[PDB]
């Protein structure tokens, strides 16, 4: 019984150092995360590319400022509910209206500086920034 013991536990020990060495050298994901950030790059040239010849963007931003000064325009002083138009005369005497539309305009600002391109660079930063590499060396080196 001592020999059959012994040499399963030696058997064992030879599996999990064999486990630790495929761990390591299995790192073919590696590969593809560069790939998929060439092609990312190649596509926002493209889509940058395409932008400057149909004017794409320009009319989405204008489109974007319009809606939000739309949205601000909104007159509440017209509005039925009588309580509604002297609330907003308050409000117009207190420059309430004022932080309304100061924030719709930051709010207008940051949509229009959301952009397909800084959406495809954000997203290879995100491909390129981590590395299985390094967590499976992590993983070769920790659990024993």
């Amino acid at each position: 019984a001592k020999i059959n013991f012994n040499e399963k536990l030696s058997q064992l020990q030879t599996y999990m150092i064999q486990f630790d060495q495929y761990i390591k050298d299995s790192y073919d994901l590696h590969d593809l995360k560069i790939a998929i950030a060439n092609i990312i790059d190649e596509i926002i040239e493209k889509l940058k590319s395409l932008d400057e010849h149909y004017h794409i963007r320009v009319n989405l931003v204008k489109t974007i400022h319009d809606l939000h000064l739309f949205i601000e325009n909104i007159d509440f002083n017209k509005s039925g509910s009588s309580t509604a138009s002297w609330i907003q005369n308050v409000d117009t005497k207190y420059q309430i209206r004022i932080q309304i539309q100061e924030k719709l305009q930051q709010l207008k600002r940051h949509i229009q500086n959301i952009d397909i391109q800084h959406l495809a660079g954000k997203l290879k930063q995100h491909i390129e920034a981590i590395d299985v590499r390094v967590l499976l060396d992590q993983l070769g080196t920790t659990i024993s």
